[PDB]
């Protein structure tokens, strides 16, 4: 059980909606693997926001609504902040907060 570390910015982006305008507001947490993996989470936030932003701005309304869908959410999430992450990756990420409006 490693440091659980909460982005406080919550995140609101543009789902895919090829028929109206559809919008996700999720506050996320993540699970580091280490504590030398708090600062650098803490130094590359910008990078780490971005990536999420890409991320959940993706996808459709189909695709976040089912716990499938959240759960691929999850590990699209972990892969790739684990891509560019050195000092440890991300064990698991947590929705605190998920609404579709």
């Amino acid at each position: 059980l490693g440091p659980l570390y909460a982005i406080d910015a919550p995140f609101a982006v543009n789902l895919v909606s090829q028929n109206g305008r559809r919008y996700l507001k999720a506050s996320i947490s993540l699970e580091l693997s280490n504590e030398k993996l708090l600062n650098e989470v803490k130094v590359k936030d910008t990078a780490i926001k971005d990536t999420i932003i890409e991320i959940l701005s993706s996808k459709s309304v189909e695709e976040v609504v089912t716990n499938k869908g959240k759960n691929k959410l999850k590990d699209e999430i972990k892969s790739h902040l684990n891509s560019f992450l050195i000092d440890g990756f991300i064990k698991n990420v947590f929705f605190t907060d998920f609404i579709i409006q």
